[PDB]
């Protein structure tokens, strides 16, 4: 009934006792695994459950604070049909969350988040300079510091906060006359609700979309990122003098901005996080894939590389230069940034500490093994057993 | 409905029906999924039976004819009289087909209808063992040039023991366990080795030592057979640019004969069923070279190429990994053997894919298995979501025979 999980390259096996302990279902049954698709009073149970979790987490299971703070949750569900959580516990859940995250790499940090508490938030007005604040304090001039920060909970009766944007940095992706995109295609769709709702759009690669920001029973607000606020760092190469003039750059920030949080029954569609980057986030994926960027054919060209026959592995030689100017790019513009080996060992020492803390980690293998040299990280050789735990970060559907 | 399953790349979007065929269960259930996992009665043998001639007949376009009644007349005869079946000499061919058809973990499959069976299910001894097994590896090997083959001993049988190839394949490189811990050769070897020394094999001392077969007919200890060394064809390993590199010695085997699955065929159990077909470079430079736990020669490679081993992010052991499958790959075509790389197999693979898609509504695939191990998402299929399960005819796992 406990997963049996081993380790191929090293011989470890453990049992993933935790496992035992999911909520959700997710999308697998015994007669076919889904594992690889992107997307698969009642309260009352969930916020005791959460209330419990918690006060066993600081070691006061049973006390008079613990049962106070159960009848507490009781009465205002009783009074409200709902309940707030305490700070201490929005901090907690909010870590938790991170902590359950099955699709994360980056999971060591758990413990270190700032948690910006933007319950008392109304009008997009300030739900921007809550946004704005946050990534100020998470780009940190570089040094870059986790965080996430909070805005009201949904509750009956009353439209949600919503974030319409994926993330809180985004290229335009403008569509061309003859159907191609200029810029980012994974934004689209995005960057047309923007012009929709009144953005003069750019002409360029690496135009910085604004903000759509949604008030309870509001249409969205633009609002225009200061440039100053979004560090972006243009992306060079340590030996390859060109690379420089092809004009790529990303930003510092990765904040994912679409996730609904999930603590003790409560749902706050928005919840903005974000930590810092993972090289191959960038430089194999967002620069490389066909769907995306799609430069590896013009960095193979510029390296003067056999593009004729795919045996000559220029792809590979093509993305892993790539790959090395993210990170020399990001180093020498002092922002924090870290490579796939160094994640994924980091990862795989979570996963030893979580065994130890609670009897196992919820990972989704295909996701947290990186998307170039897979098996020459430590992360490959590991079985992984992914299911759902709560705190959560959930995909929501999109608010249009 | 069916899972439904998008390309992320293209942004197609199609539905698996095939999937609701699945007759065994895998391992993952609504609670937690266990994909990433390695390893996870007359009337049930009438019903895969009967299941695999309905398969047969409508392959050949013959569902109801008179022969299509005629054989699930006489196989349900035969199990009732017998307790088992012969599969007729077609039946065996198109099971075997069927069961690479239906490998989830094998990229290659865009090959399935070009299969070489041989029927071995004749043979009597280890020694005739032996000699299919070496007719096996002469026709595939084909000087270099690589055909897809099977060869089928003589299915599961009450009262009589198993045929079994000891070894995972045909071809292994011994793995010397020293006292020390470290290991000579190739430690994914260190047992079967141990096993083959137990068994009166005088062990060599190198790193690409061709271990003996260990054959077992039934109810017979296991017997050794040396492998005649023109018999398995290897490739020295050289780099097209990397001069020094040829100097490590390096060598791999032509041919990839996997020896210790047990093909499943309507019911009716092969537990030696060796096939081969040709390699994937990233199987040989990225996983049998480059794991830790197998040649492990990554940092060996990169100090010779004189790159920055002290830290990760200079990305050193991506530089050295693609350079060791570059090798490979030259060295596979400059010896005139055949092998394909991760990128030719994997848009291969999603040809496979729809063409399965057409022919049956869908394709059971284990995504962690397709995606090379170097450059995943480089390749069309890690943008592919795929549908993992398991039909039958099938190659299974078995366990080890000692
Ligand atoms: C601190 C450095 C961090 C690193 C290096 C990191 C790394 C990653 C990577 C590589 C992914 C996969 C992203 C993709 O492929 O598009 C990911 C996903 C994710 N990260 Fe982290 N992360 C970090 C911090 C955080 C933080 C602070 C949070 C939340 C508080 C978080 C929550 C998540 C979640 C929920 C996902 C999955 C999103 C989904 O399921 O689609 N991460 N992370
Ligand atoms: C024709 C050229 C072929 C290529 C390029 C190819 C490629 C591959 C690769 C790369 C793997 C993964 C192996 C690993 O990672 O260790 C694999 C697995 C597999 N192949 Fe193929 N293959 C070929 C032919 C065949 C043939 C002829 C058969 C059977 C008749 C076959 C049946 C299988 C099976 C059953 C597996 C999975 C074994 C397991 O689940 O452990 N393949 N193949
Ligand atoms: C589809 N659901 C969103 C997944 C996603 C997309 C993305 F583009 C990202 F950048 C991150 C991400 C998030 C954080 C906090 C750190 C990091 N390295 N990556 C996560
Ligand atoms: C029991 N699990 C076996 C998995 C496995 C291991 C291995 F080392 C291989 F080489 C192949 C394999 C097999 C064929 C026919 C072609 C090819 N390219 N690879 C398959
Ligand atoms: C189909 C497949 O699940 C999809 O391409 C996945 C593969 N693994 C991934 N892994 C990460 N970290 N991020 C991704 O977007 C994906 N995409
Ligand atoms: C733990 C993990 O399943 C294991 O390392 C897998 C991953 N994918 C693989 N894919 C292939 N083709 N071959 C393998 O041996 C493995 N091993
Ligand atoms: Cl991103
Ligand atoms: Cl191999
Ligand atoms: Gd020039
Ligand atoms: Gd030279
Ligand atoms: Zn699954």
């Amino acid at each position: 009934k406990f997963p049996r999980v081993k380790n191929w390259e090293v011989g470890s096996i453990t049992y993933d006792t935790l496992s035992a302990q999911a909520q959700q279902d997710g999308p697998c049954t015994p007669r076919r695994c889904l594992g690889s698709l992107v997307f698969p009073e009642q309260l009352l149970s969930q916020a005791r459950d959460f209330i419990n979790q918690y006060y066993s987490s600081i070691k006061r299971s049973g006390s008079q604070a613990h049962e106070q703070r159960l009848q507490e949750v009781e009465a205002e569900v009783a009074a409200t049909g709902t309940y707030q959580l305490r700070e201490s516990e929005l901090v907690f859940g909010a870590k938790q969350a991170w902590r359950n995250a099955p699709r994360c790499v980056g999971r060591i940090q758990w413990g270190k988040l700032q948690v910006f508490d933007a319950r008392d938030c109304r009008s997009a007005q300030e739900m921007f300079t809550y946004i704005c604040n946050h990534i100020k304090y998470a780009t940190n001039r570089g040094n870059l510091r986790s965080a996430i920060t909070v805005f009201p909970q949904r509750c009956p009766g009353r439209g949600d906060f919503r974030i319409w944007n994926s993330q809180l940095v985004r290229y335009a992706g403008y569509r061309q006359q003859d159907g191609s995109v200029r810029g980012d295609p994974a934004n689209v769709e995005i960057t047309e609700l923007c012009i929709q709702h009144g953005w003069t759009p750019g002409n360029g690669r690496f135009d910085v979309l604004p903000l759509l920001l949604q008030a309870p029973d509001e249409p969205p607000e633009l609002f225009l990122l200061p440039p100053e606020l979004v560090l972006e760092v243009p992306l060079e190469h340590p030996t390859l003098e060109w690379f420089a003039a092809l004009g790529l750059r990303w930003y510092a920030l990765p904040a994912v901005s679409n996730m609904l949080l999930e603590i003790g029954g409560l749902e706050f569609p928005a919840a903005p996080f974000s930590g810092w980057y993972m090289s191959t986030e960038i430089g194999t994926r967002n620069l490389c894939d066909p769907h995306r960027y799609n430069i590896l054919e013009d960095v193979a060209v510029c390296m003067d590389l056999d593009t004729r026959t795919t045996s000559s592995l220029w792809k590979d030689k093509a993305a892993v230069e790539i790959n090395v100017a993210v990170l020399h790019s990001y180093q020498l513009a002092k922002v924090t940034i870290v490579d796939h080996h160094a994640a994924t060992a980091s990862f795989m020492k979570h996963l030893e500490n979580e065994q130890k803390a609670r009897g196992g980690c919820p990972a989704d293998w295909a996701w947290i093994v990186p998307p170039i040299s897979g098996s020459l990280t430590p992360v490959f050789h590991q079985e992984m057993v992914n299911y759902f735990l709560s705190p959560a970060f959930r995909y929501q559907p999109d608010p249009w």
